């Protein structure tokens, strides 16, 4: 069945791709209507001034949503691409970090020197972000660690942390660390017989969950984050390298960074129908990034004939299943339709 | 000899290597302890936090915005003047001072072909956004350290776009010219105009500012400003204090330095505000001390205008700032 709203429903799953289909042509794209490839061409202030645009909307370490727009659209779609990572290697991925999930990128050897440093910087950026969290005003982060993906967030206060892709071992694990977590006999009167006659004595899985922790007892996660040889991986290609930490707002040893855009002509069987295809690659997809990009298509009017739909797609979100159910403010959703006076989804 | 005064700060454009600042009034977090030798500096909850939240509100649109109100805590202020942005970053390697005449030994790194090369391929894109936002939009000015060279882009008070060279030899003033910029030669340069143009690109292009030996092997210059851009990383300087007595008299030494990167205009202008709202400044043969070190291989940079000053000491009074002519 369907499902819809005024407005986009918010989804807090990150993803790994985004690709948007149209049946309207992108700006940039206007010249042509032969199958080909087609570069997004960016023109005059336009990046610089989405760069403006998405520092103001999170200057307070938390959204602000009065900000006024820009001009140019193509700033809305570059405001919608931007995060804030640590750490920081050229010629590296940095996610998806779940082990199951890596595609067989290539080795790279580092000095000991280099590793070292790094892990030294690690633990400075990483207790600097949580005593924002936690302590100051900031609104939340993400890690992203080689066996699962946590997210630390307020309640519109109430702190909540939610960890996600759990094996039993792992949550026996963080037990022996001393983490609670809101979850989702015979034998011994055999052996007790046994023993009475005088006969010998000698003769979980669950699949994966996720986890939830409230209050003051999300202290113990963050110290368990800092210590544990089970999130640092000694083996491997990502041997001695940090857990990923991602932000929408700037800290410090924070690197700015953009996902790579492409985009695709196709034509069909001499029908009306050519396509116009987006793609957003190569980093997380936060959950503003889609926000944004309704902006971007209800600002260039690509809508006009609401009997020719768009639609979106965001992919991988089952990697961190569990971050939507906390709350009625979210929804776990894959597939959007948009039109000006409605966006549309399927029951899921 | 030339005592010079004013009520404020004077600009110094040259950028500074090592910053040290001498007091005979303790510092705030120093008052417990009544000794000797080091002390660390230790910062309330919200202090690294609202210092970054000033810093940013101050540098917002890409030039400084004066009218910002100041924080609650006196602080924060020491750590917001201490914040820059530079790409590129290898941890455990100095990224500043680039020029081989200065430098120690510099910790011996190792790099695969293909870290290199996706770094230049990085660099390539955010030198060229750097420069097409300073050109034609709002950002006012950024810095550049190369292994025989060191450049400042700014723009003079809709207005005139002004570049500047220092601390050039023969060879490399012939080979600028060999490579068509054509400038003016008051050693420092300077260049105006569309002629920046081909300075731009003899910096994209030229063989000389990418040395492929020693322990610079086929890393490219430094890019430094104060407000944000494409692939750069917040960092901070190191900060450290200390205490003496006065050769056994009862005057003291209390000693704070910062270190580790290079020193911008806005450190030293924030640090004046930061001695002016702590009160340290009320006693009369004690006022504070402030020193730069290494300003002369940027020299030249003060030159190109006459609200620009050089300097390497201040004395600083509630009303008033004096300081040695140089």
């Amino acid at each position: 069945a369907q499902e819809s709203a005024e407005d986009l429903p918010t989804d807090l799953r990150i993803g790994s791709k985004m690709r948007i289909v149209s049946k309207v042509s992108f700006p940039w794209m206007n010249t042509r209507k032969s199958t080909g490839n087609v570069i997004v061409k960016f023109q005059t202030n336009d990046r610089f001034d989405g760069m403006q645009y998405f520092n103001k909307t999170f200057l307070n370490g938390y959204e602000d949503p009065t900000v006024p727009l820009p001009v140019s659209p193509m700033s809305i779609l570059e405001a919608a691409s931007l995060f804030y990572q640590f750490p920081v290697i050229p010629g590296l991925k940095m996610y998806p970090r779940i082990t199951a999930e890596q595609e067989n990128v290539s080795r790279v050897s580092l000095a000991p020197l280099v590793t070292s440093t790094m892990l030294e910087q690690w633990q400075e950026c990483y207790a600097e972000l949580y005593s924002s969290y936690k302590k100051g005003q900031r609104g939340s982060f993400y890690v992203a660690t080689a066996v699962c993906n946590v997210l630390f967030t307020k309640m519109p206060q109430k702190l909540v942390a939610v960890i996600t892709h759990t094996t039993s071992a792992i949550r026996e694990h963080l037990r022996s660390q001393g983490v609670d977590f809101e979850a989702p006999s015979p034998m011994k009167l055999a052996n007790q017989w046994l023993n009475e006659i005088g006969v010998s004595p000698r003769t979980d899985r669950a699949g994966f969950q996720c986890l939830v922790v409230h209050g003051s007892k999300i202290h113990a996660l963050f110290n368990a984050l800092m210590d544990s040889d089970v999130v640092h991986e000694k083996t491997g290609p990502y041997t001695k390298i940090p857990p990923t930490l991602i932000a929408t707002s700037p800290f410090l040893y924070g690197q700015l960074l953009s996902l790579t855009k492409s985009s695709n002509i196709f034509a069909k069987a001499g029908t009306k129908c050519t396509e116009y295809e987006l793609k957003l690659e190569n980093g997380p997809v936060l959950p503003h990034c889609a926000k944004m990009m309704t902006q971007f298509i209800r600002s260039t009017n690509m809508c006009s004939t609401e009997e020719k739909p768009v639609t979106m797609q965001v992919m991988d979100r089952h990697t961190s299943q569990g971050m939507s159910d906390w709350t009625e403010t979210a929804t776990n959703w894959n597939t959007v339709t948009i039109a000006e006076n409605c966006v549309k989804w399927t029951k899921n």
